[PDB]
């Protein structure tokens, strides 16, 4: 649908966009429709989508199977409350999630958004120790991590990124080990592994859980680390009895080349958070799974229950489109498509590493990252990308690609070629 | 869609429902479809819905205008990212919200769920004072209130209800004035008003905002208080420069008899949170509106922006069905329908007040509350209600009704008659 000149001014003057200023917002672009792997602007220009609307749209846009599953569930009921009620979409979705996740995970808590799913996992960890009579209130994690924007999640986000300086006096105080990415190109710094274990052993009676994003640290820097980290952290947790929360809201459903990034290490978390691509990026839904032991334990405390329940919990429409999205993944095609994207990204982004504006090129699965030596000029780059017929949304010192799995070769070539051109243009960087 | 015997056992064994135990959950009922004001169970029994799926389904179920608006937007695009992008559903929705809300409210932050909308409002208040160079980290509120389940919202929830005893060591410490409901039937206790003002004046340099649910306190007790509270709190805030956050996630869009419960007092908050009935209860969406002064101020600090941005922010599908829901309210019929429901609830619930199991009957708008002297036996009552052909979900000491605005007379009579019968049956109460 059409937008007037006055509509676009009203948006600028009244409508917040993610992490924007209301006094001096950068321009936005008017999208009318989306089809396959393309966004369609007012006036008809089509942009190849390089971002999958931030991870989630792994099957692209206007997918006929996802559309049909939504309209079918609307005909039955788009929503009914989940208190004292169950329904077929939630049951099928939770069957599918239990069946496809690492083996100890048996119990599913459906929720609205990724941030809430993390809050839920944190609350579960705290109720777990409360049922066991211990006062454990601290979470141990990596630097460079990202877990959401609500206050609980913010307290495990990296203490320089989320500007903790402003909320530190309000935000709960957690434990932050060295970032896992090696300091100079190696697989991992054993020193960083030893330093993680020292922090854990030093606070082992205060730590409720370790929380981390497995293999890829997303919004905190698109950083990629070795799976030895996960096998070793899993062993440490097992030795202490501490819970392991895996935040796969970004990595889940195939994007790093395995269905769940935990599979890279062959470990199972005690609590697993999912979101984003769960619905094929059609609408918001999240899920937090736990082991039987965790769920029974948090059923044993003085709570009598797990103390959480969103109004739209179990929403039939979102469950029904998540089911159709998961059914698309059951073809198994994603695993091959993602491997071929990975190989093309590695080959076509390599020339960028020669640029003086570029500090690193790194690829895993269908994630291609060009880390720059200076912050990007977002407005100038966005205009350039749109002029080239593509949609790429950089931030900070990162120009990165996470396209839909069904992207065609020439569409992906247009993305990598645009990125290579962008890093040669000094005007596209700030100071 | 159909559920097998084995599906229902899998739900019991694997699927959390709101505030449930995984070890001893109460039974749930299998819903296949919903139409008009009725839920349809497996096997075909139809239940009159007394709850509107917890506030939100004000137009009932399977509404043809809401269905058509969803399918139309699916054909265009169900979702695209909002970072650097705008679209027609978000613009129309934000135009409608600005136009219909109290006059200073001009800027709209769209989000995923009610809890996140509250977190957003709290973050806005904190960034506001940070931009003004003051360290204000405390929130002042009423006892008996409810604002959501994430950690930030939990810290303004009533300190006995949400079991703060478990999170108090993790949860931020806020200020809690006497509950507003009068102690013995009057309109208000001036002493409680004086005590609120003393707490504010005693901490006036630490208080970032007052947050409250206007007129009706929902999950914290379905309590109803006089509008003099709002006019006086608004005056106090104005005198100190303190922000007023109105949480209308439950009261917004007509349920208390006015479009927004703030209109009962004729006051405007600095920040207004909306949710639930926003989409007609078809799927989750929230919105937090602010004044121009707040938005520019939180654009002035060291942040450079408002530090929040959900992945599905601005979701076109949810915006499009919220637009259709708001267009239904533009008929103005809701205001008359709600007044007639109020009058029927008052007349038909009055006999319940004679019961020894009952402590109070209170009605406002399309909300009818029977407060009991002992906690309900939820399992036994739920079975009774379903046997009577209705859906009523009590909790604690509350049996209450919040039906869709389009409920028919005989449907509402069946609800009130079931409630009257339930409070005469000692078996339906626990110890």
């Amino acid at each position: 649908q059409g937008m007037t000149t006055d509509d676009l001014a009203f948006d600028r003057r009244h409508i917040w966009h993610p992490y924007t200023s209301m006094t001096s917002p950068l321009p936005v672009f008017p999208v009318e429709r989306a089809e396959g792997c393309e966004l369609i602007l007012s006036g008809g220009e089509r942009l190849v989508d390089g971002m999958s609307s931030w991870w989630a749209a792994i099957h692209g846009y206007n997918h006929p199977q996802l559309n049909a599953a939504m309209k079918t569930q609307i005909d039955a009921m788009s929503h009914v409350m989940f208190g004292g009620i169950t329904h077929a979409p939630a049951i099928e979705l939770c069957r599918k999630l239990v069946a496809m996740t690492p083996a100890p995970l048996e119990c599913v808590f459906l929720a609205d958004s990724g941030s809430v799913a993390v809050e839920v996992a944190m609350k579960m960890a705290l109720q777990y120790w409360q049922a066991k009579g211990e006062s454990r209130q601290r979470f141990l994690t990596f630097r460079n991590g990202y877990h959401g924007d609500t206050f609980g999640a913010m307290s495990v986000c990296d203490p320089h990124n989320s500007m903790h300086s402003l909320w530190k006096g309000y935000l709960a105080e957690n434990l932050f080990a060295p970032a896992p990415q090696s300091r100079m190109g190696g697989e991992w710094d054993e020193r960083d592994m030893v330093a993680f274990a020292r922090l854990m052993a030093a606070h082992r009676h205060e730590i409720a859980a370790v929380i981390l994003e497995p293999i890829v640290q997303g919004a905190g820097g698109m950083r990629i680390y070795h799976p030895q980290w996960l096998q070793r952290i899993r062993q440490m947790c097992d030795r202490e009895g501490i819970l392991l929360i895996a935040d796969e809201i970004a990595t889940g459903f195939g994007r790093t080349g395995r269905l769940f990034a935990c599979e890279h290490a062959g470990i199972a978390p005690d609590i697993l958070c999912l979101g984003k691509a769960l619905t094929g990026g059609t609408m918001t839904l999240s899920a937090t799974l736990t082991s039987r032991q965790v769920a029974e334990t948090i059923s044993n405390g003085e709570a009598g229950c797990f103390m959480h329940g969103p109004t739209f919990m179990g929403n039939p429409l979102a469950c029904a489109v998540a089911n159709a999205s998961l059914t698309l993944l059951e073809s198994g095609d994603w695993r091959r498509q993602v491997a071929a994207i990975e190989a093309q990204l590695r080959e076509e982004l390599a020339p960028a590493a020669d640029s003086p504006q570029v500090a690193d090129v790194r690829v895993l699965g269908a994630i291609g990252v060009v880390e720059t030596t200076r912050p990007v000029n977002i407005a100038a780059l966005q205009q350039f990308f749109v002029r080239q017929g593509v949609w790429v949304r950089p931030f900070g010192k990162l120009i990165y690609l996470m396209p839909p799995y069904i992207i065609q070769p020439e569409q992906l070539r247009r993305l990598t070629q645009a990125v290579n051109e962008a890093v040669r243009e000094e005007t596209f960087f700030s100071v």
